Order: C-alpha cells, then structure tokens, then sequence
C-alpha cells in the first residue's frame, strides 16, 4: 500500500470528468480538496462552480495547474489534448505523472509530444466513468513507456478509492470506452424507459424511477457477487409461463441484445475516430 | 429489534433462499429462527439453506407451527393448494405474507377465512437481489392485517433493500418493473458483455465492467435529485463516443422495448390475478 | 447599447431570408424600411414584391446595394456566394461589415475572396431561420479575423431584436444549421401530421391546425421558461395509465426520437457536403 | 373584469398549479381569490402556491364554500368520489368546471343532480402551457349551464391561452392532440437536442435552439394564412440541407407516428371513461 494522501492532484479541464473524479476522491477522504486544482478557460461554467463549492482550487491558467500538481489528469476533449501538450510540455517536471483520461488518445501520441521537451515523461492512460462521483466507477489504466515501477500501483490505489480499477493492455481501452465509459448513458436511457413503462402500467413516476434504479443496482450487484453466468441468474428469475418470461420474449422480439451490442461497437468505433481526428 | 420473532417459508426455492440469505446477512434474524419446507428435501436450494443454519422440514404444517411470520414462496398456481393444506393451522398470531406473482389478497383471504375468520394477510412483490441486500419490495396490507403488521413487514423487508407500502392494484405494475427487472438487467449485461467481447475484451473483464457500469449508474440516479434524462444529458459530450452509441440505441427503438417488457410482465401478472380470482 | 438606429442595411439576394429579416427588423422598429436595400437579378419575384410593399429599396444592381449599405447581408444560395464576392469585392469599403447568412460557407473562404481586393474585410458569419419574420428567430454568429471590437456586439444587438441571438465558435454553425436552421421545416411537417391525426379522430382541420400549433408554441415556451430538462417536463406532465403515456409509447415504438436525430445529422452533413464541394 | 369572482381548485397537481400560476400571472383575479385543496399536497407545491398568494386547505368543502368557479383538477377516476363528497355543498352560484380527461358532462350531472337539481357544469380540456399563458383550451357547456357561464369560461381561460367552445364529442380528440401535445413536443425537443449534441453542439445550446425553433415555427403558422406544407416549401431550398433532412423524416414515417400518437391518446381517453361507466 503506497502513501499518497499528501500529494497534489491537478486537472487540465474543469468539466464533468474533473468534477466527478474530484468529488469521488474527496468523498472517499483519500485526498483533501485543497490538494486539487483544476483549470479551464471559461471560469463561469457550471462544473467550475460545482468544483468551487467543493473547495478545489480553480484557475484559467493551465501552467498553474501543472506547477501545483504531482499527478496531472488530462480531462479535456480528445482533439484538445495535442494543444494542451504543446502548451504545458515545457512545464512537465521529473516528479510529474501525466494521466490522460481522454477517449481514444494513445500513450504513443502523448509521449511523442512531451518527449520534445523532456525525455522519459511518465504517462498513464485511463478510461473511467462518471459513477466515480458515487465511488462506484469502472476504471482501467495502461502504463506508458517511462512509467516508474510504482506509478501504475499508485494510480490503481488512487482510482480504486472511487470504484473498480484494473490494469489493462492499452489496446483494450477503446473497447472499454464503448462498454463502461459510455455505459452509464445506456443505463440512464434504460432507466428512463423502464420508468415510462412503470408509469404506463399505473405507477407514480417517482416510484417507477426508484424501483427501476433499485432493480438495476441490485441485479448488477448480484452478478458481481455471483460465480454464475448472467443467463443462469436470468433463468432463476423466470417461472414457467410467468410474468418475467413473457417480458423477456418481447425484449427478444425487438432485438434488445443486438441493440446493446450495436451501442458498445458504435462507441468504440467513434472513439477510434476521435483519435485519428485529433491526430 | 426483531428478537424472538420466528419466520417460516412455505417453499424452499430461489426466492426463499434469497430472502433467508438476505435476512441472515442483515443480522435481523438468526438463521435458526427461520424454517423452510418443500416436498423435495434433496433440492439444491435446500442444501444451501441447511449450510446456512436454517431449520428445514418437508412438512408444511411444521413450518406453520414454528412461525410467527409465514412467507408463501411457492409458484402462483400452488398457493391455493398450500392454503387448503395449512388453513386449519393458521392461528391468530400468524401474519401470512404471500410473495407469489399475481395471487390476490382477496383470493388468499377467501381460502383462509373458510377455516378461521380474520386471517392477517399481506401481499408483497420483491426480487432476487434481496440476496445481496439490494432488493426492491412493495407490499399491500390485507383486510384484517393490523396497521402494525404492515409496519413490521416494512421494517423487516427494509433490511434487505428498498421497501414501501403500495395499494394492491399497483403490485401488477411493480411486478413488471422491479420484480421482472433483474432479468432485464441480466439480459442487458449478457448482451453488453457480448459487445465488449466483439470489440476485443476478454469475456470475464467485459462482464465485470458492464456490471460495474450498471451498478454505478443506478447508484448515481438513486443518490441524485435529477432526472435520468438529465443524467443522460450530463454524461453525453458533444460529438463524442457516447452520443454516437445513444443514437444507435434510439434507431432500434431501445426505449420502446423496455416499455414493452414492463407492460408484458404486468399484463401477464393481471392474467394470473384473474386465474387466482376465478 | 450601441446607437445604430441611423445606419443602412443591404441584402444581396432578395428572397425568403431577406424578406424574413427585413420584415422582422422593421416590425421591431430598430431599422426604418427606407434604410434597407435589397438586390436580385429578377425584379418581378414574389419576395421582391413583398419587400417592395414594405418600403425597402429594390434594385437589380448588387453594386448599388453595397454602396448603400453599412451592414451588408449576403442572402444568396451558398454556391452563388463566391460569384457575389468577385462581383462586389472591389466595392467593399472600410465602413462595411459583411454578414454572410449562407449555409455552410466559411468565414475563411469569404475573407480569402474579399482580401484579394482590399485587406481586413470585416466579416461575420451567421445562421438564423425564417421565424425572424415574427421576431422569434434563433440566430448564432461567429466573428471573422478582422471584425472590429464592436462588430459582434452590433450584430448581436441587431439580431436580438428578431429572436434569440448568441455568439458561437464558427465550427458549431453547420450543426446549428441542422438544428434551428432546418428546425422550422421539421416543425411544419410535425404540425401537418398532428393536424391529420386530429382530423382522423374527428376534429375539423382548421381547429386541429390551431390546437396543434398552439400546443407546440406553448410547450416550447414552457421549456424555455422552466429551469427544467425536457425529459423532466415530459415526466411531470404525464400521468400513470393515462392518455399521454399511451401516446408516448407509440411514438417510442416508431423510433420517433431517432428520426429527429437523423434529421439534424442529415441537414448538418449536407451543409458540410456542399461546402466541401465549393472548396 | 372579474372584480369579485373567486376561483377554487379541487386538486393541486400539475394542472391545478399551471392554471393557478397562469391566472395569477394574467392578473385576471383580485388578490387572494384563488383557493386550492388536496389531501397530501407536496410541500414544494404548498410553498410555491403560498408565495403566489393562493389560499390552501386540505378540506374540499372549504374550497367549495370559497369558490364561485370550481375547477375539478383530479384524476378521472377520482372525479366521482369528489362529486359525492362535495355534491351537497354545491350552491346555485356555482359553476363546476371539470378538467378531467374523458369524464363526460352526463356522468358529472347525474352525480350532482342527486343532491340539488340543475348543477351548472362545464367540461374543458386544456394543457400545462397555461402556466406561461400559452395554453390551448376547449370547453363544452352542460345541460344547465347558463349561456353566460360559457361566455365567462371563455373569457377566463382566454387569459392563459387560446380558448374556444366545442361540442363535447370533440373533447376526447382534443385531448389526444393539444392535451397530450406538449409531451410530444418535449419528447421531440429532447431528441432534437440529442441530434444537435451528436453533431457537436453543447447540450444547453442545443436545447435552447431547438425550443426556440419550435416556438418560432409555431408562431409563424399561427400568424400565417398559409398551409403548413407551404411554409415547409419556403424553407426547403432545392438540393439543400433542409430537404435532405425532410427526406430522412419521411423515410421513417415521421408523419404517421404523430398520427398514431393523437389516435392512441384519444382512444385511451375514451377508455379512461368507458371503464368508469
Ligand atoms: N464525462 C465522462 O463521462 C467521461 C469522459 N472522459 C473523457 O474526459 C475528457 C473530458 O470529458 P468531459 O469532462 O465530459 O468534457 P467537459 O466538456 O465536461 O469538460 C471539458 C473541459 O475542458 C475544458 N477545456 C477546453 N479547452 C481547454 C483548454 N485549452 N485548457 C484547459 N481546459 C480546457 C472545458 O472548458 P470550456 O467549457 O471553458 O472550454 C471544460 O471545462 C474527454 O476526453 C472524455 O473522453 C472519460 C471518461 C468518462
Ligand atoms: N424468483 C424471483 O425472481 C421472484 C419470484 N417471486 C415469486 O416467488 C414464488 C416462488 O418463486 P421461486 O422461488 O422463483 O420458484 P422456485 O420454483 O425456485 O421455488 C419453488 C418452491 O416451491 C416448492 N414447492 C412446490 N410445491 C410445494 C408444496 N406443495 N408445499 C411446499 N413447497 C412447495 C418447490 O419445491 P420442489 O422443487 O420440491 O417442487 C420449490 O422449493 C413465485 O410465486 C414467484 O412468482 C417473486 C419475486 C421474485
Ligand atoms: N430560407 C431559410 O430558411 C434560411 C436560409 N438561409 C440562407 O439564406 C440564403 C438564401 O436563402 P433563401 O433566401 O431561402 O433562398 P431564396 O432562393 O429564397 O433567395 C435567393 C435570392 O438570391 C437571389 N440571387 C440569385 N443570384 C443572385 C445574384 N447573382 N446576385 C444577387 N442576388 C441573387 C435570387 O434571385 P433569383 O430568384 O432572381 O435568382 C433570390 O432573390 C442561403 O444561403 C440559405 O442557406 C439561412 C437561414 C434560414
Ligand atoms: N397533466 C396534464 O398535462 C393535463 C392534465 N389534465 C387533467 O387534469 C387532471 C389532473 O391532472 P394532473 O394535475 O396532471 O394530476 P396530478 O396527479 O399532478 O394532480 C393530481 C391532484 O389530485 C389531487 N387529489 C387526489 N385525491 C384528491 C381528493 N380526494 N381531493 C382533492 N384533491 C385530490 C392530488 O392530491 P395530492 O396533491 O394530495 O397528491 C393532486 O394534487 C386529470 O384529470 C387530467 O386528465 C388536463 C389537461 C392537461
Ligand atoms: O416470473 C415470475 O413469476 C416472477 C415474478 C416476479 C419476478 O419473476
Ligand atoms: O462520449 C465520450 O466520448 C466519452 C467517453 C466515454 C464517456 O464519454
Ligand atoms: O395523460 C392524460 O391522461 C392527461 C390527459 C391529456 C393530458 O394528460
Ligand atoms: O435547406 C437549406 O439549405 C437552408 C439553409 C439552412 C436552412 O435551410
């Protein structure tokens, strides 16, 4: 177990991801809010104000975030990453671990930029998701060419405080993006629709929202704690001739399964395009 | 808080195991204060209840005599036969909690009232995630259930997940939403994992990531004051990977399928309510 | 607020957009009709005659419009824009603000043409829509390379008199075109169909058109004045088991949402396509 | 013009709140002339209505005693219970205005006439945009409504939107069109915003632009003597962006989905009543 409670963390970008991670870390108690600095050009944004009330240091100056930070998260859109690297590359020091969270952007492209200024930049690529805000994120990371022995362990310890975290080979991360990165939006869509179905059949909206969300949470937790296949868990719900198997039929008749496959594929493929676009 | 109270299950299958495991993990009931009965003493769910410390028997009358709260955890078409069997054994102290999909309070009271008047009946709809103490449960109180009977039930079932009282005429819809709900999620998680596998993830990792993503999103919604659509908006950046995937969901009518599912399960439950009452 | 009550405005092109803007500006009382001039090569057109009855000055000669104008709107079709710039480029003076309304046409292409004649053309690109004719348009604009300090402020002040107006980065305007530029046609199609539905269920056509249009106007205004997500207002107004949620289901079963996404995307892509051909 | 008139709401939900707020914003009633009652009123609604100047009570009989015009703004299956509760308290002066989907004048008059003959009953269908004074309202007059009662109703509801008299047999169809209409619009605006976001717009800007486009287009049609198809033709330049988007709407049967929606809501409305009768 590595000690990191005293280190300073910075976010280039002060948007949804910066807020979600900063909220998760502080709510986990593993970092003090004043250890965190975030920067963006527009300092009148809603996420910036949300970060403000949390106690995070805010500035328009990306260089200040770099000078403040030990671990530096890149939390801008993919096409902005190369501009950021040109802007702050000269301010990267030997102490810095650069953790890119941008969809699609390769370690190789980041190291190429930063190596123009200083050899051996310590780079880690991450994909996470917004439920880090409730400490139930799904995070993977890959270590770059010059990442020190314990840089990967440090990032795993830090990110494990706000959800599941595991090291992966970098060539998996675009597919992770399509599954758990975009995944919450799939779930919010599903929850909205399930609530609509509950309302159609006579439930108050607030109850339908609560029951749907609790059903999804409980089922997901069951699967995480089970050694059983999701199909077996499915079999355990449905009684012969019963209500559940009738509902499963109408899902199958609409190709429900194929739509979720389509979604993971579409997000992964778009992620690969966001890299060739920023390239 | 629930010291001295005895609980019994008529039926020893998926739901009886789930509830018994959840109650005992919650510490609200000692396993030996729980008795379950089913005809086949060799079944797998009875094997695990035994290892859990739950008293087991093949005779439904033993469960009735042991219990204060009596859970009916048999299939809907088996309830009328159970009530015929144990009807003469219902005492004044008993609270009979039917878990069966579609079986109406009216049908249970009519059966039991032939043996002794004022049976205290509660109908509930729960789901299998009570086994990890994250269930979703509603209940409706019967004609002769005392107000404190509904309160006791809510406190007991709140130990294993969300629990709230509803009017009985909403239980069919709840069945279609949170009762069948886990099966929709297991289907979705299997398909999401297939999608991860297609794009190059190992199956075990894809399952873990998809399930963690669903759990985290559901917790976000429960801990948020905000609309699911608002949370959808907040997490879909312009031109990004997520909004591209949302479009292909929309093009297949994803939302309508989940509406169809809740409706289909509810309507089938109503057909079961009509069988119970006819 | 800038004093511009006395300035002169010109339209190259005397068609649907020139009429809608001139009608909105004069109805707002911010420009006098005799301070507006519009040109097109055919002087017996219906929009020309409509502009005529409004008191706008009309001419076949684009050079006359340029010489008349302080603010010069380009309201010709996208493929006509480069010919106009070649025609009038030598007549552009220091006083001129050139406001292109053409779908897809980039500030860069306009400045490149005009710069061959005189350096530092003051260029603004906008996207608007025909409801400026009832002073409820939706307008965005981006400022060009040589736009002076108050050129953007002037154009926002002018266009705010006929609807919503805000500055954007130019790279958003093709998307805006697919949303609020083409938006009114989506609405007219929807209103025709809703009225057909009213008629099928027994309403006189005139009443069905009136009710459908009032419903759409009121709902849009409700959303604009609420601090609410449209899904929340959908949720709030629906009732369990009720008529609305049954109708929402049949919309969903048809993939209604996906069609509107398809439309915005198709209009935006077509807008981008035409400009790639122009380049 | 309604110097002394008092208005009551039985119910305090989405519709009662929207009408009370629209009437308040219109300034058509004197101060403290609105009362609303419900049995378990959400505290956020209590707070909002109280700050607005609206009187509140859990007792429906008190609303009746307060009111000259009494709006019934409860769910359709709740209407007959309300009529049984308040029927003995209806007075000569009262105009009872049912807002409930599906519920016929006939059924209301039969309930009320058991207590006192000649209840003055009006049935309306409106929509939540009355809250911004842009509602769409129709009404039908009952058997004993005096002719001036329908005139008063029209003048009152005209202060918060369009309002016109119809035969009662049109109201279920109106419900499917302008009653449910706003929900169709909110769905469309959410989808249009998703489309703007997909093509690169910030969500907040996409929502603002889509809503403004819808508002402006609707106002154009209301202020035009032309067919919506003709207004469509004026945007659709040959080979242009708009006609390309219209094609993909047509390829998905966009128009038929909206016809399906109006039909489905109207048919369900007829079931919200054929079940009650
Ligand atoms: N949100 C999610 O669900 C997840 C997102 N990600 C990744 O995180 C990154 C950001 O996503 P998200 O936070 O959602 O996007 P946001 O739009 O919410 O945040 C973007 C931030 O970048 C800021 N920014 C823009 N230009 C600069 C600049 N030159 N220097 C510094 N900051 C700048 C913006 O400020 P302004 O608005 O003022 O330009 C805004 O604060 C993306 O690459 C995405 O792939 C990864 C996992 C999950
Ligand atoms: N599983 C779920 O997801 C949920 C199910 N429910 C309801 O719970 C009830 C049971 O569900 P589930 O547990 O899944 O079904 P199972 O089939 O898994 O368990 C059924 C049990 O009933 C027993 N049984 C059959 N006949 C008798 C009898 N005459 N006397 C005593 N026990 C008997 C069976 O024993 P044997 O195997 O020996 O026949 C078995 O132990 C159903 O009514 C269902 O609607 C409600 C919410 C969630
Ligand atoms: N209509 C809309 O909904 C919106 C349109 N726009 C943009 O506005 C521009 C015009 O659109 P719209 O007004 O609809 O198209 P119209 O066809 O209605 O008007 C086009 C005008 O250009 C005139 N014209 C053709 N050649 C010349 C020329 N060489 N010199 C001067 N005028 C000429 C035409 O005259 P003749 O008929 O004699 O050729 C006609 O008066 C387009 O670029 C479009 O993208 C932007 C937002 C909304
Ligand atoms: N929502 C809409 O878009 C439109 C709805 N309508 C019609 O308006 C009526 C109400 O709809 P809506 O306002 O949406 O429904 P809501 O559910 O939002 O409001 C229902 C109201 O009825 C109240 N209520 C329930 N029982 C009683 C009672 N015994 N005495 C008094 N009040 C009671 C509820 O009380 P509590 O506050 O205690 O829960 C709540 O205030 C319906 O008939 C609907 O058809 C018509 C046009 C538009
Ligand atoms: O299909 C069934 O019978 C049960 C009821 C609710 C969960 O699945
Ligand atoms: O939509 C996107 O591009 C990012 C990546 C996954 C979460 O949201
Ligand atoms: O959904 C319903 O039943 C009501 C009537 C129309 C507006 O919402
Ligand atoms: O269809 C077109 O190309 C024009 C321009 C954008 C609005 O409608």
């Amino acid at each position: 177990n590595l000690y990191f409670q005293s280190m300073s963390v910075g976010f280039i970008g002060a948007g949804q991801l910066a807020f979600a991670l900063a909220k998760g870390f502080t709510a986990a108690g593993v970092l003090a809010a004043h250890k965190i600095m975030a920067s963006s050009p527009d300092m009148d944004l809603a996420t910036v104000s949300a970060l403000r009330k949390m106690g995070v240091k805010l500035t328009p100056h990306n260089k200040e975030t770099v000078q403040h930070s030990d671990v530096l998260f890149l939390a801008v859109k993919p096409h902005i990453i190369p501009f950021i690297l040109d802007e702050i590359g000269a301010d990267i020091e030997d102490r810095h671990i650069v953790v890119s969270c941008a969809a699609g952007v390769t370690i190789s492209s980041i190291e190429k930029k930063l190596s123009a200024f200083r050899p051996a930049p310590r780079v880690i690529r991450c994909m996470t998701n917004t439920p880090v805000v409730v400490r139930e994120g799904a995070t993977v990371y890959a270590t770059g060419t010059h990442a020190q022995v314990e840089d990967g362990r440090l990032m795993e310890q830090l990110l494990s405080s706000v959800g599941f975290c595991t090291e992966v080979e970098e060539d998996l991360i675009d597919a992770v993006t399509g599954l758990s990165g975009s995944g919450p939006a799939y779930a919010f869509t599903a929850l909205d629709a399930l609530a609509d179905g509950g309302v159609k059949m006579g439930l108050p909206r607030r109850l339908a929202v609560r029951l749907g969300a609790q059903a999804l949470l409980g089922a997901a937790k069951m699967l995480l704690h089970s050694e059983q296949h999701p199909g077996q868990l499915k079999d355990n719900v449905s009684s012969p001739g019963g209500a559940t198997i009738h509902a499963l039929h109408v899902l199958e008749s609409g190709g429900f399964r194929s739509l979720l496959i389509n979604a993971v594929e579409a997000s992964c493929i778009r992620t690969r395009e966001l890299q060739s676009m920023a390239d």
